[PDB]
């Protein structure tokens, strides 16, 4: 229903910017494999929150 | 310095948690490709928190 479907759309956008401080915190630690799997992490939760933005938003 | 290395693999491990819920959401909801997404979010999710509890475990 439409709310759960908006739970899901801001789990998606929260998930989202949650990766890009993760890559931020990496990437501040100089870490830098983890750094690279972190960037391919948050392309991704972009990917899916578009998707579902398209779908339910 | 080992805590800013522990807010990092705790985040990863969080995130990881937090993209399951999310696969599990969207299933509940029927959201095919938005499932198949999440899917592989989590997959990358868990090979993000392997590879940062390897370094820094």
């Amino acid at each position: 229903g439409t709310k759960q479907e908006k739970t899901a759309l801001n789990m998606a956008r929260f998930i989202r910017s949650q990766t890009l401080t993760l890559l931020e915190k990496l990437n501040e630690l100089d870490a830098d494999e983890q750094a690279d799997i972190a960037e391919s992490l948050h392309d991704h939760a972009d990917e899916l929150y578009r998707s579902v933005l398209a779908r339910f938003g």
